[PDB]
């Protein structure tokens, strides 16, 4: 009940950053209407993650993955997108650029993206994208590009405090849009940085609709979030930085 065989597809190879690092078949996320010329079309390394306001944990887009990537955000009615990381670390790719200069519009394929305002913040910079399939402009939608971009190069923050107002905010946007799809969330291979905030933003909804008080159990909501995509949360840093997230989160309520 745990296969991951349409990632391993001899006609998916290219889409993977790494041919180890692959999305569960049973929460992959299915693309469909792909281009019909296409051996395979129906595949990107992305899995749904719904709590047990749901996620999808993804890598940063290829060069040949990018049109893709806005299928899915798209098809999934996403209007909200954490990235995790710069397009480079450390002269290390971990996503392309996928989004259109400030105030230009470009076209993944069929997906018309505009770039409407850029405004930066502390940790990162906030990009309002007008999201639309060509032809068809009564399918635009504003997705909102939350780009976290103070991430240290060797570890994880010292401070849980930037990605806790980080996640405060892409909550309240998040909620602010009526019925919007699944957060999506991405670094480099979705799975460590990605997993973190992911996790963490799980455990603070929690703290919400129950009280500073309520049982929580940090290696349950991973074990849980892991069954959906392996790997969520791949260093000690990162799974301790989870703890201070949360009990920071506490102490800041009080
Ligand atoms: C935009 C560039 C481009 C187009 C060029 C063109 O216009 O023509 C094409 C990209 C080609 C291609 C997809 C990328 C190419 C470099 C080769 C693919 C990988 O590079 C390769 C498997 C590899 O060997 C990488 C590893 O050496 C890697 C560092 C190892 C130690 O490390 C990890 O596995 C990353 C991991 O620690 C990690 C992280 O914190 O980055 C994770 C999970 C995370 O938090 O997300």
């Amino acid at each position: 009940l745990y296969s991951r065989k349409e990632g391993q597809r001899q006609e998916n190879k290219n889409k993977n950053r790494y041919k180890n690092i692959l999305p569960f078949d049973h929460t992959r996320v299915v693309l469909h209407d792909g281009d019909p010329n296409e051996p395979v079309s129906d595949y990107i390394n992305a899995n749904i993650i719904m709590p047990e306001k749901s996620y999808i944990a993804t890598q940063g887009c290829l060069q040949n993955t990018v049109n893709d990537f806005w299928r899915m955000v798209f098809q999934e009615n996403s209007r909200v997108i954490v990235m995790t990381t710069k397009e480079v670390e450390r002269g290390k790719s971990k996503c392309v650029k996928y989004w259109p200069d400030e105030y230009a519009l470009k076209e993944y394929g069929v997906m018309r993206v505009r770039n409407v305002k850029e405004s930066a913040a502390h940790d990162y910079t906030l990009r309002e994208l007008k999201l639309s399939k060509v032809g068809q402009g009564n399918t635009e939608r504003t997705v909102w590009q939350y780009h976290f971009r103070t991430w240290p190069d060797h570890g994880v923050p010292s401070d849980p405090g930037g990605v806790l107002d980080f996640l405060e905010e892409v909550h309240h946007k998040q909620e602010s849009i009526m019925d919007a799809g699944p957060v999506v969330v991405h670094c480099s291979a979705g799975i460590g940085r990605t997993g973190t905030f992911i996790v963490i933003d799980i455990l603070i909804d929690i703290i919400r609709e129950k009280g500073v008080d309520c049982d929580i159990d940090v290696p349950k909501t991973i074990q849980m979030v892991r069954s959906q995509r392996s790997g969520m949360v791949q260093t000690e840093a990162q799974y301790r930085f989870i703890y201070m997230a949360v009990q920071h989160y506490i102490e800041t309520l009080q």
